[PDB]
């Protein structure tokens, strides 16, 4: 009915990181710890953090999934609007309903959940690359959150979820989305607003 947002770092230690983006108004993505929250522009490149304090096994797996933030509206799938879903912008990969895209790894698999409904987006966990500490996996976030009939001004979280190859659950870490067409000023904008309260 609807999925956990717990956080879990589970036996792997798992969480994820951001880039320090800053908040100038030509940014096209940036992060803002205080509110646990990402801002970024309409199809444009997120790059999000996988941390581990150890490797966990071949075979596992990250898969996203975006929900519904406020309560009254979680068991809504969340989708792309009537508009976007329609207009052919895809990367041969993704449906075209699914608002979260995994850009530039061929081996990302897209799920529609029989009984859920919902979508999701799986990469499956490589070698460590040699020298680096993290690896990092970059999302495209396909409406925005003004879009009628869609997401209709409603906050959204993304859940990423550390599987196994069954798809149990090894870790979880969740951030909310706003996918908004200036995210330097609304990161600033919203961080004042939790200043002042
Ligand atoms: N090496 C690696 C580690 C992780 C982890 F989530 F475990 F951090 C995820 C991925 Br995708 C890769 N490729
Ligand atoms: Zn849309």
């Amino acid at each position: 009915s609807v999925p956990s947002q717990k956080t879990y770092q589970g036996s792997y230690g798992f969480r994820l990181g951001f880039l320090h983006s800053g908040t100038a108004k030509s940014v096209t993505c940036t992060y803002s710890p205080a509110l646990n929250k990402l801002f970024c522009q309409l199809a444009k490149t997120c790059p999000v953090q996988l941390w581990v304090d150890s490797t966990p096994p071949p075979g596992t797996r990250v898969r996203a999934m975006a929900i519904y933030k406020q309560s009254q509206h979680m068991t809504e799938v969340v989708r792309r609007c009537p508009h976007h879903e329609r207009c052919s912008d895809s990367d041969g990969l993704a449906p075209p309903q699914h608002l979260i895209r995994v850009e530039g790894n061929l081996r990302a698999e897209y799920l529609d959940d029989r009984n859920t409904f919902r979508h999701s987006v799986v990469v499956p966990c490589e070698p460590p690359e040699v020298g680096s500490d993290c690896t990092t996996i970059h999302y495209n976030y396909m409406c925005y959150s003004s879009c009628m009939g869609g997401m209709n001004r409603r906050p959204i979280l993304t859940i990423i979820t550390l599987e196994d190859s069954s798809g149990n659950l090894l870790g979880r870490d969740s951030f909310e989305v706003r996918v908004c067409a200036c995210p330097g000023r609304d990161r600033r904008t919203e961080e004042e607003n939790l200043r002042k309260k």
